[PDB]
């Protein structure tokens, strides 16, 4: 219940730890370990995450979480605390711990519960989740924030199915990018990696996140990842197999040397998803194609995508989640920093 003061690496950390009680383990994996706890002062459920930092790469979880904590964005986790603990199996190891609010599920697990029981997720849940995921990157990509997550995947998109809410987390791989400065192209889970990253480009933009989001939209409607390659070239083959071979000019723009594959005509979305009951499939598929453009600049930007006709029914107070609950109150609650950068047409539609 109490966190063990003896595991604090220092006084500051012992004092932060005393704010929280541990209820139980929530999940463990390659990233580290997430415990469900409570803030003792408010009762609030928290995720206490013990961060495992791969020394081959730059981990920016704490610094990016601190920059985002100023915004209070309804679709991004809010840092509550950070502190350092000694390792369980070897006390010479010290770990960063970040505390944020707890969200009960991942989008991966929520979708997998439907597919495993032979049901596709309800269309209105896919739609409300997508709206929120796009809003989360909208916020990250603002000029005032300039954060590229670079590892968006169903496993770090958090959801509460009961109230239709969604939050983005897991910012260890995130970075503010500049066209002047180079980056590591091998970031992101291979299945969600944009073509410019498959090509090993060291200069790339926040549009890599848009690709990842499109990939997730497809996976929510398919039940498995849409582009499943065994390697970088395998990944391009799978993309080209589904979307069709782009022109040589497009391939030359993406290939850094600017100077090689089957000429697939691509599969229509209708044959990929086989969902004849989806009443607005045409809109859904238009949106998907607008996110999954080969050239980064051609991809639909988040605030334009929020105004896409696929999302029209989210404006109707009569629209309900599958359990008959109202849509989340915060869907159309925008931050001043978001509103002040919108076009007049986007403000009219969304605010
Ligand atoms: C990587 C990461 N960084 C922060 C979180 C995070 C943040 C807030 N809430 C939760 N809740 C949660 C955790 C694990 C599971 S599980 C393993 O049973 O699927 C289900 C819900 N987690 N996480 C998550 C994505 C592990
Ligand atoms: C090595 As890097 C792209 O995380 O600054």
């Amino acid at each position: 219940m109490s966190l063990n003061a003896a595991d604090a690496a220092d006084e500051r950390s012992r004092k932060e730890m005393d704010r929280f009680q541990v209820e139980r383990m929530a999940g463990q994996g390659t990233f580290g370990t997430v415990q469900l706890g409570k803030e003792k002062s408010t009762g609030m459920s928290v995720a206490i995450k013990k961060v495992i930092q791969d020394p081959r790469f730059r981990n920016r979880e704490l610094q990016i979480m601190q920059d985002l904590a100023v915004l209070h964005h309804p679709n991004i986790v809010q840092l509550q605390s950070y502190f350092y603990t000694l390792g369980e199996r070897d006390r010479r190891d010290i770990y960063l711990n970040v505390v944020m609010e707890y969200v009960p599920d991942t989008l991966h697990r929520c979708c997998r519960n439907y597919y495993r029981r032979q049901v596709a997720p309800p269309p209105i849940l896919i739609k409300v989740f997508l709206f929120q995921l796009i809003r989360s990157i909208g916020c990250l990509h603002l000029p005032s924030v300039n954060v590229c997550h670079r590892d968006i995947k169903p496993h770090n998109v958090l959801v509460n199915e009961a109230d239709g809410t969604l939050k983005l987390c897991d910012f260890g791989s995130a970075k503010k990018l500049s066209p002047s400065e180079p980056n590591v192209a091998y970031i992101c889970s291979r299945y969600y990696r944009a073509p410019e990253l498959i090509f090993g480009n060291q200069h790339y933009t926040t549009s890599v996140d848009i690709w990842s989001v499109g990939c997730i939209f497809a996976e929510m409607m398919l039940g498995e990842p849409i582009f499943r390659g065994d390697n970088s070239a395998g990944q391009l083959h799978e993309i080209v197999r589904v979307l069709g071979c782009p022109s040589r000019e497009v391939l030359r723009k993406l290939n850094p040397s600017h100077t090689d594959l089957y000429n697939s005509k691509g599969i229509p979305w209708s044959s990929v998803f086989c969902d004849h009951s989806l009443k607005d499939a045409k809109e859904a598929y238009d949106l998907l194609s607008a996110l999954l453009q080969y050239l980064p600049e051609d991809r639909m930007k988040p605030y334009e995508a929020l105004c896409h006709p696929y999302f029209d029914e989210l404006h109707d107070s009569a629209t309900k989640l599958p359990n008959n609950k109202d849509l989340p109150e915060d869907l159309f609650r925008f931050l001043p920093s978001e509103i002040e950068v919108m076009s007049e047409a986007q403000k009219a539609k969304l605010v």
